[PDB]
């Protein structure tokens, strides 16, 4: 039966990108891609299968899926390519995702305001706020 999560289960499209380019600048996105990707409007998929939950991103960048269970780690290949280690659990009703990879960390946050889904990307003190609403 249901769950608190079922808030993001959907199909997403992004409306809106704040301060996108200064948060993969600190992540250490190079030009080329940093410029492609920041022009990507992809749409988000979230899904949950039992204690599965899947998150699908189609753009013309990149298409990249992860399926996880909450608070269990996993590997991830980010849309830039990087090989991170994720863990992903959820603080109240936010889902908190964290890559860590070569002593270095980000967190991406997502929440439901209003009829938005709203991801807040954070690298040290930068802070990206990507806005989607229901596809
Ligand atoms: C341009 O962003 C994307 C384009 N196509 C597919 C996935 C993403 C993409 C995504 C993404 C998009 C939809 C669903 C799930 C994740 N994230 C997570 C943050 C976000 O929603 O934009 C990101 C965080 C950082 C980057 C920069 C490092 C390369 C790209 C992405």
């Amino acid at each position: 039966g249901s769950h608190m999560c079922d808030a993001f289960v959907g199909t997403w499209k992004l409306v809106s990108s704040e301060n996108f380019d200064d948060y993969m600048k600190e992540v250490g996105v190079g030009f080329a891609t940093r410029k492609v990707a920041g022009m990507a409007k992809p749409n988000m998929i979230i899904s949950v299968n039992g204690d599965v939950i899947t998150i699908k991103s189609e753009s013309t960048f990149k298409n990249t899926e992860i399926s996880f269970i909450l608070g269990q780690e996993f590997d991830e290949v980010t849309a830039d390519d990087r090989k991170v280690k994720s863990t992903i659990t959820l603080d109240g009703g936010v889902l908190v995702h964290v890559q860590k990879w070569d002593g270095k960390s980000t967190t991406i946050k997502r929440k439901r305001e209003d009829d938005k889904l709203v991801v807040e990307c954070v690298m040290k003190g930068v802070t990206s706020t990507r806005v989607y609403e229901r596809a």
